[PDB]
């Protein structure tokens, strides 16, 4: 009868506590009998805490806590003596609060307050046998932290009835020591949770509480406010060890759902538009803002790179505060660049990301590239350019997001050779939303789009592959900020367009206007948007221009890439596209020129048509380059590609570079012969020993080293 | 007919900001024939179990019940659920037997045999809750046995004559084929995220084979018209709860369509497949499956030949459903106009489907519609869509987010911070050619259909538009969209427009009457502490704007007043964060009106004036009013000698006599501050008069300037209902209202007209006699004994405009 006994001498425990009987306390002991005859169970847990839990709110009534006596001192010693029981009541604690938390009293909290207080008190007991926690304090953050996501209406009913027990039990003492009784942590969340809830003490700057009224309270709208403004409080919140931050409120914030909180969504932004002002007016020793506004960005951003790692969350967690902090952070920048003095710097906000991906040079165009866009979208279109105002002139220019965008190209392995469309509308949507601030709004945009041209390539060609999507937005933006003939910048893509949509309708010529890599560019992807053949292509274009070949060129790269891209999904080869570059190779190689240096993938000599191609280019397809390299030149002829200027330096260069991705094991084989058969009627260079030493093994280094100073 | 949509418009009222409405209570006086008979059992006829295990709706019920409203039939509301809970207190062997000998006969021999065996099914199916719930699962199942059973030795270009007959068999019938919809319904709500992935191919082949029958349903539950009104709820309730089941299943409904119904002129083919499956099939899709949006490629090597009925031997769902949107028969049939997908009709799918079901995480839940809006925005307008007219998309946005209505909510969220990265690319352009008037106008056209005057029908959904109406601008905020800045080498900061909105169809939006709520207030000022950035004062231009407030939108000073404690801290710290110095002008002379008014109450001082005195006598009510303190201590404080006082003395009037009327219509009968306007004007009369009827007149003939300065902040819910306070509190005074006033019987005939032109009461029509006293002792113009007999019947006007004339 494990049983009977128990409830027998919890009973007994009953009335012998309502008077501080002096020394009637080895009734306890008793106890240890009973649970020494009885070691599932999940029942002695609350049998033992319903005692504490019911035997307070009893004798309470009769004196208050301090005038009480040592009972729960003797009663948690009683418990945690047998190291089992203690591994239970407190696996039931978290039970019942996180699943059941609105299906409980208003009297059973302050007995679990209470008991965790005393808990806090017997820092001895610490048990190693319980999987997750390893201390004791760990288990406060650990049922916490669920607890003010879930539900916050019992994170406030809950630590303060902790606080209204301590400020009545230790209150005969402890001028300085009082600190360390209660918990740290509780006395932090309030900090967070009172203001949130109740307004009557946002911003504003006796004896005891009323002799323990919780057990025949009125309300906690009065408990937590009569707590409040306890002059003995308030100057106990400014030690460090209980001292809140800004960086820890984001973390916080981000993880309340947005359902489940007990705040209409047009109440939680208010406090949200207050809280972001409280902490930009402190000072750096709290941890907050100093009054600047720049570390009120760089620390919020911070933060979004930092509670998205724990969320990889593939394709679930209800939708999170996160969001309403990212419209929060553009109220706060329509007022750093809406003014009177600019001086438009905006080195900062880009050194925040060169960090991220320096942690791991969730891969880096995976995870992280997608919120570094997910935010340079919120913004306005104007951020991303600088707008100096140096001596009122205020020119334009961007020297942070080209710097910037020639490192996060790598993002789109859809298609190689051209950034996403939505970070493309927004930049040539602010050029437009900025030359308003100069005088003459049509002369600054002919000179920002000619210095583009030629340090951002990678920005236009995502534009002429989304013209038809993207000119009734700038013409219906230059028509409704002021009626005025067009730039020569904006209208030469025009032109160049409709040179293009015309003559591939029934033939008639092309322009080729000046830049090659751009009119390429147009055709091939108006030819793919309208799914005519690849033999139109070549037969509209002229045949005696200075400027042909250099289409040629850039018309077989992105052939290449669309090749590279098709074997990076369901892998294979595409055979219709290899013979399209065969016809394009024969196409120029009746002239006498060079195709083979786009497989270089250095910056030795490549003329200059190269860079402006391959830095747009992701480096995810250009180290595959290889794989495309072995399949198209065979099939050509075995001696038109040799008449060339340096050609196996790049075959052997680039087989170097085709065994490393080992560590195609059918094509192995191919590769393995055709850099086998070419090294014979070669360039003059060698006549032998060369073939023999590339069958001897992979030394093609060990003697190339030496040979390729002669040739 | 109406009494139901009514309850239904209350209820739904009675959620987002629950606490009661306004125009039952005022109608329960007034109109009071049509609330009884015929709102009431409205009410009490859906007399339901508790279905669920607490409060939904009675919460209306008790909270009316906690006044005289309901009368004591409500106890036969009780009564009768227990009498409901009376009423609901509480072969087919053979029939498996013959269903199942069909499938033996179709593998080659269904060569019109199969009909002999569909005469047995008929014949005894005659002779047949569990009744239902078992059989349809007993029919519909067999599909799902014959056709995979057919489909091995032949596909069905060939076979399929059979299931046209057995569904031709069970429309025969009336009672059954209004069962299996039902059955399904259910089968696809409930047990669809985990049923089967062969269940469904023969859900999607019996509802193709219910279309080329067209058969009658005129009579169901809900659906009563025919099944293009059951198409729908189906598949919005279906891709509203779940996503993967809805493509699993058009994706099936299709591929069985190419394959059958195959071999036939392409005029009327498309007639065959309902039209909603591809109306959402292209909405579905490129959502869930991307690599097919139109970024990445063209892929087509399979494009002119019948795909392949490979569903039952298949591989996935992910090439089923793109082995079809690459079939250029399809890709090529995606333009006529019987089924179009517009930049009206993706919003109400998309603002409806509530996160914690879909399949998608959110930084690419936030990436679709990023790619959506840019591309209707980019698309011509024949087509769904706006061709670069970021004005129109804002404006479609907010009229699909007021055309949704008819709290907490997830998808809606996304769209209002969709509106705010339009919008702020406009703010920091500074058209001054497009302005904001392009934006308010739609509330305006919103808001004149509910101008016909109707039985409690439309003013709730007036009030329910505007709580909308306000929700927006709190939720496309960079917030100073309502500031109209200029331009001519310096910035005015001026605001011209928001002030008429105010002064027209805002202010009569909340409680408390004469102020807004502390919502929409805090916006304007720290806007105007937000845009005074861009000036090179940031001081002055403040100040102006808060100058000119005083005459015109004076309603929103009123409610920073009653608003303050509250506030002050806010703009506080703004100002600190932006530029750390001391506070203008005007942005504390407030601070310093409350500071005074407190450390006077405490002890008492003979406080100041301000020379504002519709300003000076708010902070004096608001802060009496929320510490409970009572009227001596309110007016004892006052220094009237000579400076201006009356009128500090009149404002009080004024907001006590318009909130003996927000203690009526918030669950009350009368209110016991009278007596505070009965000592009012008992200290106006120990002056030089000082008169007070101006209140208590609608036209603007002569009333003085502060006469008009306070009407236009008041509700027209109010200024409706004057005359109720003005005949319950004048029996209270005597021989000095007439004698030694000034229009006095004119008024109070206007008002007696309109409490009469009410509605279509020992305590609310008393007044009859009252008025019948007055006349005997007045201003005697002519009245010796005609209005006295002239008012003593139902024309006030028969002779007064000629009895006037002779004054």
């Amino acid at each position: 009868e494990p049983l009977g006994i128990l409830q027998s001498a919890l009973s007994d425990l009953r009335p012998l506590v309502t008077d501080a009987n002096k020394y009637e306390d080895v009734s306890a002991q008793v106890a240890v009998i009973s649970e020494k005859l009885i070691a599932q169970e999940q029942t002695v847990a609350d049998l033992l805490l319903t005692c504490f839990c019911q035997c307070l709110i009893a004798a309470s009534g009769t004196n208050p806590p301090d005038r009480q006596g040592q009972w729960p001192t003797l009663y948690v010693k009683m418990l945690c003596g047998h190291q089992w029981a203690f591994a239970a009541v407190l696996r039931r604690m978290l039970q019942l609060l996180r699943f059941q938390a609105p299906f409980l009293k208003d009297s059973h909290i302050v007995g679990l307050a209470a008991f965790s207080i005393h808990l806090h008190e017997c820092q001895p007991s610490l048990q190693f046998l319980i999987t997750g926690v390893q201390n004791l304090e760990h288990y406060w953050e650990n049922l916490l932290n669920l607890l003010c996501s879930d539900s916050v209406g019992v994170c406030l009913k809950l630590c303060t009835a902790a606080i209204s027990y301590a400020f009545c039990r230790f209150s005969e003492l402890h001028q300085d020591i009082f600190s360390g009784c209660v918990p740290p942590l509780f006395l932090r969340k309030l900090q967070y949770l009172v203001p949130r809830l109740i307004w009557e003490t946002r911003g504003e700057v006796a004896d005891s509480p009323l002799n323990w009224n919780l057990y025949a309270l009125a309300g906690w709208k009065e408990a937590a406010l009569s707590l409040w403004n306890q002059n003995r409080l308030q100057g106990l919140l400014r030690e460090k060890s209980f001292q809140v931050t800004f960086m820890d409120w984001l973390l916080w914030e981000m993880t309340l759902k947005s359902n489940n909180d007990v705040l209409c969504d047009t109440d939680r932004q208010e406090y949200q538009r207050w809280a972001v002002n409280h902490y930009l007016s402190e000072s750096s020793v709290v941890g907050g803002c100093n009054g600047d506004l720049e570390r009120g960005c760089i620390t919020i951003a911070e933060a979004v790179l930092q509670f998205s790692n724990r969320h990889i969350q593939h394709s679930l967690k209800s939708h999170t505060g996160l969001g309403d902090i990212l419209c929060r952070l553009q109220e706060l920048i329509c007022d750093i660049v809406t003014s009177h003095h600019q001086k438009g710097r905006r080195h900062f906000f880009f050194a925040i990301f060169y960090q991220r991906l320096e942690l791991h040079k969730h891969l880096s165009k995976q995870g992280v590239l997608e919120m570094c866009c997910r935010i340079l979208l919120g913004l306005p279109p104007l951020f991303l350019i600088n707008t100096p105002s140096e001596k009122g002139i205020r020119t334009l220019g961007s020297e942070d997001f080209w710097q910037f965008v020639n490192k996060e190209l790598k993002n789109l392995g859809p298609r190689g050779y051209a950034l996403p469309y939505n970070i493309t509308a927004h930049f040539f949507r602010g050029v437009i939303s900025a030359s308003v601030q100069c005088k003459d709004s049509s002369e600054a945009v002919n000179s920002i789009l000619s210095a583009t041209y030629s340090t951002c390539p990678a920005l236009l060609i995502s534009a002429a592959v989304g013209w038809p999507q993207l000119d009734p937005v700038l013409r219906s933006q230059w028509c409704s900020l002021f009626g005025v003939d067009l730039p020569k910048e904006l209208r030469t893509l025009r032109e160049q367009q409709a040179s293009v949509d015309s003559c591939l309708s029934q033939g008639e010529k092309l322009s080729l206007s000046c830049t090659p890599w751009l009119s390429a560019a147009f055709l091939y992807s108006t030819v793919q948007r309208k799914k005519l053949p690849c033999s139109r292509m070549l037969e509209i274009l002229d045949g005696l221009s200075s400027n042909f070949s250099m289409v040629l060129i850039s018309l077989l790269f992105f052939s290449v890439m669309d090749i590279i891209y098709m074997f990076l999904k369901d892998g294979r080869k595409h055979k219709d596209l290899l013979e399209n570059c065969v016809h394009i190779i024969h196409c120029l190689e009746q002239k006498g020129e060079t195709w083979v240096w786009l497989f270089q993938m250095t910056d030795e000599r490549k003329p200059e048509l190269g860079l402006h191609l391959h830095r747009a280019a992701s480096d995810v397809f250009l180290n595959l380059m290889p794989f495309a390299f072995f399949w198209l030149v065979p099939s050509l002829q075995l001696e038109q590609v040799v008449q060339q200027q340096d050609f196996l330096v790049i075959a052997l260069d680039m087989y170097h570079k085709f065994l490393q991705l080992f560590v195609h094991h059918l094509d192995s084989h191919d590769v393995f012969t055709c850099g086998r058969q070419f090294l014979l009627c070669c360039v003059p260079k060698c006549q032998k020993p060369n073939s023999a030493i590339l069958k001897k093994m992979l030394e093609s280094w060990e003697e190339h080293d030496p040979e390729l100073a002669a040739v």
